[PDB]
């Protein structure tokens, strides 16, 4: 990975050490990005509903992940399941249980820095993963992008500034997440958002991520060309808001 400091470095060191999970996938790949395109064509608001047991910024929601997913399965274009253990209280076994329980696309939300974690996602039933430009060298990015593609996954490339975007297009990303967060503190930061989204090629499926809590935010972003919306925290705290977000 790249030179890093603080909590982000720590989670990356953790992820480098993550042992591989023994499992055989009993479910086909259900393309998240293609299902986003079908929602777009059918005029249905595409929400990617996230499950986080905890977050490093102090989210702590006990909430059964199976019932949460089956509920979200009715309204969501896809699920985003965080499997990172230390800061998010996630697990591989939670993802496996949910993957057996739902027939919509699942993105494994973790800090991917090695091929083994892509084997894991695949073997556990995930349909895709995200790759973070801030933590990966462009050579690691290129390598992991091809590795995921060889499994039939189109990964979401997560960017949060103009340099990240330049790298994502260089590697030929077709599935981009615009993260409106400061990586150091995980405070919402929507300064770059509207200008980053305006730079993205129209043939790339764009996902807005982080700090989305209102339908107005979603509506404004749909007019700016955003294809889908990743929402974690607001939905963990109030699962019924999914019925508002798709209005």
């Amino acid at each position: 990975p790249r030179y890093l400091k603080g909590w982000l470095k720590d989670v990356v060191q953790l992820s480098l050490r993550r042992p591989s999970f023994r499992a055989s996938r009993q479910r086909p790949i259900i393309s998240l990005n293609e299902r986003i395109l079908e929602f777009n064509k059918r005029n249905i608001t595409a929400i990617i509903a996230g499950y986080d047991r905890k977050s490093p910024s102090g989210l702590d929601v006990e909430r059964d992940p199976i019932e949460y997913s089956k509920f979200m399965e009715r309204y969501a274009v896809g699920l985003s399941i965080t499997t990172e253990e230390k800061y998010f209280n996630g697990s591989y076994e939670t993802l496996r249980k949910i993957a057996s329980s739902v027939s919509i696309p699942i993105l494994m939300a973790d800090f991917i820095v090695k091929e083994s974690q892509i084997d894991d996602a695949y073997n556990l039933g995930a349909d895709t993963v995200a790759l973070i430009v801030k933590i990966l060298t462009e050579r690691e990015l290129e390598s992991l992008l091809e590795y995921a593609r060889s499994y039939g996954m189109e990964p979401l490339i997560k960017i949060n500034d103009e340099n990240d975007l330049d790298i994502a297009l260089r590697i030929g990303a077709r599935f981009i997440g615009i993260v409106s967060a400061d990586w150091e503190t995980l405070e919402i930061n929507k300064e770059n958002q509207r200008k980053l989204i305006s730079m993205i090629p129209s043939n790339v499926v764009k996902v807005a991520a982080f700090g989305i809590s209102e339908r107005n935010e979603i509506e404004e972003l749909r007019k700016l060309g955003v294809n889908a919306f990743s929402i974690h925290s607001s939905l963990m705290r109030n699962p019924e808001k999914i019925k508002e977000f798709i209005l």
